[PDB]
DNA sequence: GGCCCTAGAAAGATAGTCTGCGTAAAATTGACGCATG
DNA sequence: CATGCGTCAATTTTACGCAGACTATCTTTCTAGGGTTAAGACTGTGC
DNA sequence: GCACAGTC
DNA sequence: GGCCCTAGAAAGATAGTCTGCGTAA
DNA sequence: TTACGCAGACTATCTTTCTAGGGTTAAGACTGTGC
DNA sequence: GCACAGTC
């Protein structure tokens, strides 16, 4: 059935509409009305002004992309007092002001708070409900997974207050919210995925090992390929579970030494050598072990991808050599987002996700775009560059209207001016002027607060003076 | 003697200065001589050009502003040929290229390797020796300890080849060079340390927990101060042995369960109520255990003279409430030094020490600093301006050198004319004459049909003219 | 609502700076005729 | 042609009122992040 | 029949 | 060198561009 | 009063190693209790 | 008188 985008999105050879795949006018058009509905309630009357205003769909996107471009440097917990501090870099600034961009990351909403008492009590997850499932939802249809799947965990750290959210000893940032997620194996696509939320997690009578593999193995269910689990979800159970009609998927994972299952025949002697291994069968699975420690001993499960043996080139079982080619499909995801992430420090949590949202389709849509691109026959770029690309893309068209401003400054209007593409069809000068040529209104040398009017520049340096000061030349001229 | 810094270095309001007190001509001159060594080795004929030259001072305090630069915008990363990107940002542009810096980085030695070979068997440190040892000796010198002070280990990441290369779990960083350290509490300034160097270090019956305490608080080691410190390095011989004749020092720390030290008093936790505490008197030192959960005891040693008994506030032994406040000392440090670290990529394990004496560095110039400015009684900037100063202040020199090229671009050429402190005319407090009084009164330019009158004196003649004429500076002057 | 601890960033507000435009007083400054040589 | 005096309404240069948009910097609240006596949630076995 | 200690 | 895996930066080298001074048309 | 060589510094981009970083069967090195 | 398994 092949492996890649599908038919609906395959001959997409940018990085912008490989963006919109994922995102789609329904989850920008949700936020901009959420937002706005927040944005009314924080604007008490002293905060009438440009940066409290309200929220369109090019001013969303040109935010996306400045988290874009927080992503692809490494200032995602850099204050945003500094990120646009100018002499430093024009990249943000020549988007949005510091305090727009403040004042709208407070905002951002995505839900409708005037119908939350009834939908707390049951979904503790409502304040991102729509957009979680929407997004999903777009990741499904946009691709066609291949042969081996591989599911695990993610966790997207967060320390603010938040319902749902749990400790894990073992990981890189400890206190976050736990997503649970199936990527294929080789090319790391986000295929499904869904958060832990706690104690909630009503299965009935399936632990929770089975029932995740289960769900997030829905859309595709209906075929075989393989799954890839970590013992938190290995079982004999779900092996054989998984082998009846209402799936076709099969499964490798390791177990845990203490499960009930195994025979004691696996299980760790001391009579029994270093570099050994065993296997025996459960019926249609098979149960192997290895010890390639003198007091440590490995435990694999293997359901259809059955027989028995051993690569003579490591000593290894080839059952224990294929999972360890397929184990990294879900952290190889998460390694790519720790490397190019956009997370910032926040008290919401919801944004925890939108962050994570954004991160997921970056990955995404590079895939897709990659893909597409190297069918076609054309050499690929990295995702640093797309992700360059991903940038000006999604900020161009609000900086573009920025500049309508009368009173843009100055340096914003002469930095916009030559990031834009200028992808005008036809434009020429006059008379080898820039379109605008246009003086600057006010005295160089002369404080701006007294707007005293320059009449005339310094021929040996081109700036605009006043008579007080001077009018052919500038006196730092000579 | 109160604490603070010393009499030598007790007057410095500049940063520059700051810094240069851990470093020294010592450190630079060495430095600079051996890379030029290395440089040589590094040529070969087709090579000869620009990049790869010489270096020298100047370029080399240029160098290392880079890396202050580095850490203040977390560029640990983001590849070179990234962040010397212009229109990203010209602040390292500016400084050198991204070739020099790469050759430059890429030959840095700290040593000779002449005669290196007939130490290695000795000390498998040489190749920082010392540097480190130079290093040391002025944090050391420099600031004068507090009645508190805290004991424990720091670990610089690092996973290339390096023979004492250790593997710690719970960590942020799985595998570097262990360095013992000793700072200040309260002011986490860093008095001393060394590195671990391998399971070669060398004692003679005494324990490396005990061992080390003794070493590193040598310089302390006729004062009365009480060392906070782990469990790897806490106790009861290590207690005792403190306070002698040599050595008069109190130990305060938690301790392992399984110390044949611990009566089966305290090391019971079974009838014992939870949130209750016991301790005993051994003799000059006291150790108290307490419960705080249903199954969990925790042990705490202290040499000091005294018995503190219950903060009734919490319920906690006053011990235990005074351990939590020193504690922090070292680790403090460590988490000030990952907020704003420079550190690289690297497969030179030398670099990894080198870069954690620049982060040494940066915050022991900052205590200094700060103490000195607060005491003259002016407002103490935060450690992010402090190194922006810094920055100018190590990068400043170099790039008013490097514009003596006639050839350097042309884009260099303004960024760094534009932020040099010093581009400025040599002008003057006043101007004794210009109109003069009354020379012609007509202009010298106009004809005697049109006796117009001069308005203006020229700025480098004092000729009489009509602004027509001349419009302020005279047609002769220019 | 959520283990001890810290440094420093977001949360949230207030006072100030950099750009454009328009009009009216102020600011000249460029001819205007009376002499000398 | 080179100078000289005292006159004016053209010219130009301020002064500042009509704002709009963006920015530096302050205090207070509270996450990110090191650290271990310290944090969840699960499965499967002793009393 | 409970609540008890071992791993993500 | 010294667990499994990957993605992507540093090693390390090559070919090319932006800048001024001396040549005159 | 505008073009061309020549030499000096800086710049983009390529391929081959091999560390930063994610895991979990896996990684040290010290201290005190098993035969 | 030797070899093993618990915490940074
Ligand atoms: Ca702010
Ligand atoms: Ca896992
Ligand atoms: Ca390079
Ligand atoms: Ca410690
Ligand atoms: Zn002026
Ligand atoms: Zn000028
Ligand atoms: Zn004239
Ligand atoms: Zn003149």
């Amino acid at each position: 059935s092949q492996r890649g985008p599908t038919r609906m999105c395959r001959n997409i050879y940018d990085p912008l509409l490989c963006f919109k795949l994922f995102f789609t006018d329904e989850i920008i058009s949700e936020i901009v009305k959420w937002t706005n509905a927040e944005i009314s309630l924080k604007r008490r009357e002293s905060m009438t002004g440009a940066t409290f205003r309200d929220t369109n769909e090019d001013e969303i996107y040109a935010f996306f992309g400045i988290l874009v471009m927080t992503a692809v440097r490494k200032d995602n917990h850099m204050s945003t007092d500094d990120l646009f501090d100018r002499s430093l870099s024009m990249v943000y600034v020549s988007v949005m002001s510091r305090d727009r961009f403040d004042f709208l990351i407070r905002c951002l909403r995505m839900d409708d708070k005037s119908i939350r008492p009834t939908l707390r009590e049951n979904d503790v997850f409502t304040p991102v409900r729509k957009i979680w499932d929407l997004f999903i939802h777009q990741c499904i249809q946009n691709y066609t997974p291949g042969a081996h799947l591989t599911i695990d965990e993610q966790l997207l750290g967060f320390r603010g207050r938040c319902p749902f959210r749990m400790y894990i000893p073992n990981k890189p940032s400890k206190y976050g919210i736990k997503i649970l997620m199936m990527c294929d194996s080789g090319t790391k696509y986000m295929i499904n995925g869904m958060p832990y939320l706690g104690r909630g997690t009503q299965t009935n009578g399936v632990p929770l090992g089975e029932y995740y593999v289960k769900e997030l193995s829905k859309p595709v269910r209906g075929s075989c390929r393989n799954i890839t689990c970590d013992n938190w979800f290995t079982s004999i159970p779900l092996a054989k579970n998984l082998l009846q009609e209402p799936y076709k998927l099969t499964i490798v994972g390791t177990v845990r030494s203490n499960k009930r299952e195994i025979p004691e025949v696996l299980k760790n002697s001391r009579s029994r050598p270093v570099g050994t291994s065993m296997f025996c069968f459960d019926g249609p699975l098979t149960l192997v072990s290895y010890k390639p420690k003198p007091a440590k001993m490995v435990y694999l499960l293997s359901s259809c991808d059955e027989d028995a043996s051993i690569n003579e080139s490591t000593g290894k079982p080839q059952m224990v050599m294929y999972y360890n080619q397929t184990k990294g499909g879900v952290d190889t995801l998460d390694q790519m987002c720790s490397v190019m992430t956009c997370s910032r420090k926040t008290n919401r949590w919801p944004m925890a996700l939108l962050y994570g949202m954004i991160n997921i389709a970056c990955i995404n849509s590079f895939i897709i775009y990659s893909h597409n691109v190297s069918s076609k026959g054309e050499k690929v770029q990295s995702r640093k560059k797309f992700m360059r690309n991903l940038y000006m893309s999604l900020t161009s068209s609000f900086m573009r209207k920025r500049l309508e401003a009368p009173t843009l400054k100055r340096y914003l209007r002469d930095n916009i001016s030559n990031i834009l593409p200028n992808e005008v069809p036809g434009t020429s000068d006059d008379s080898t002027e820039e379109p605008v040529t246009k003086k600057r209104t006010y005295c160089t040398y002369c404080p701006s607060k007294i707007r005293r009017k320059a009449n005339a520049s310094c021929k040996k340096c081109k700036k605009v003076i006043c008579r007080e000061h001077n009018i052919d030349m500038c006196q730092s001229c000579f």
